[PDB]
């Protein structure tokens, strides 16, 4: 909408106060004009029609329980935009400052979030498996990263390419969580998963097997559920990425860690210069090795560590 840029205040899903960029024209809308061609947050009103209505508020204060998922979807989309711009010199998901749209209050009791080809979509959860999913910065960044993937490598959402797609979203979801630097970890979704159980998460990158996901290629799933295991076999790549950053010895193979920033540089370059829609895990290894070679040199520690990490997870 046409209007003037304003600054509202509210509370997110976890009860924390934050400022949000809004637009005033009769109402205050969740429209942040400070980033690219805008970040826009919509109310799906417990239905499944998308996007729903651009979020309108009479007073620019967003402290109601109903407001909290919208506050966080809007704010964390801004953090994710900032990460891609400041860290990777990428302007929005398309590289040309496309408007970023999210809808909250999608459906009833909806235990998921997704990118629908055009926008992000967040359920409220059923209150037991999840609370509203936009409360997780790793979740928001996971979803926006699907848009980045779709505009770049275009990894098909099935089998190995789809597991790479998923891992890219978990990797950058985690790197955005570290960028914001509030309780960062190598777990996925811990802030919104199972409010009655402390210390758990939906997936672990540091130890995928904690939640039954493979941490070695010899343990990959090859059935048909979950699009051929895209959220399962992502554990093999998540583990490799964790090892590249943090190091460790895994199935007897030692990896020298190189840190998160270099992990992000290597995987961003692989995603945007080397991966294709049909890349498999072996092709990802080759893309990561080439990316590290471009950035750091063929004789570098960074190249050696990429090779170590893929060896550790059984990917040649
Ligand atoms: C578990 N969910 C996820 O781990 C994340 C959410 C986590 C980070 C809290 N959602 P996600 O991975 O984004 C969902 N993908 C999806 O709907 O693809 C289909 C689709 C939809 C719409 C268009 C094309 C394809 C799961 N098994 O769905
Ligand atoms: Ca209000
Ligand atoms: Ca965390
Ligand atoms: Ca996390
Ligand atoms: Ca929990
Ligand atoms: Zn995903």
């Amino acid at each position: 909408i046409t209007g003037t840029s304003t600054v509202g205040v509210g509370r997110g899903v976890l009860g924390d106060q934050k400022n949000i960029n809004t637009t005033y024209s009769t109402y205050y809308y969740l429209q942040d004009n400070t980033r690219g061609n805008g970040i826009f947050t919509y109310d799906a009103k417990y239905r499944t029609t998308l996007p729903g209505s651009l979020w309108a508020d009479a007073d620019n204060q967003f402290f109601a329980s109903y407001d909290a998922p919208a506050v966080d979807a809007h704010y964390y989309a801004g953090v994710t935009y900032d990460y891609y711009k400041n860290v990777h010199n990428r302007l929005s998901y398309d590289g040309n400052n496309a408007a970023i749209r999210s809808s909250v209050h999608y459906s009833q009791g909806y235990n998921n979030a997704f990118w629908n080809g055009s926008q992000m979509v967040y359920g409220d959860g059923d209150g037991q498996t999840f609370i509203p999913l936009s409360g997780g910065i790793d979740v928001v960044a996971h979803e926006l990263t699907h848009a980045v993937t779709d505009y770049t490598a275009g990894l098909i959402y099935q089998n190995e390419s789809g597991a790479i797609n998923e891992a890219i979203s978990d990797i950058f979801g985690t790197l955005v969580e570290f960028y914001a630097n509030k309780n960062p970890d190598w777990e996925i979704g811990e802030d919104v998963y199972t409010p009655g159980i402390s210390g758990d998460s939906l997936r672990s990158m540091s130890d995928p097997a904690k939640y039954g996901d493979p941490d070695h290629y010899s343990k990959r799933y090859t059935g048909t559920q979950d699009n051929g295991g895209v959220h399962i076999n992502s554990g093999i790549i998540n583990k490799a990425a964790y090892l590249i950053s943090q190091g460790g010895t895994h199935y007897g193979v030692s990896v020298v860690g190189i840190g998160r920033d270099k992990l992000g540089k290597i995987f961003y370059r692989a995603l945007t210069q080397y991966l294709t829609p049909t890349s498999n895990f072996s092709q990802l290894r080759a893309a990561a090795v080439q990316s590290a070679t471009d950035l750091y040199g063929s004789t570098s520690q960074e190249v050696a560590s990429v090779k170590q990490a893929f060896d550790a997870v059984g990917v040649k």
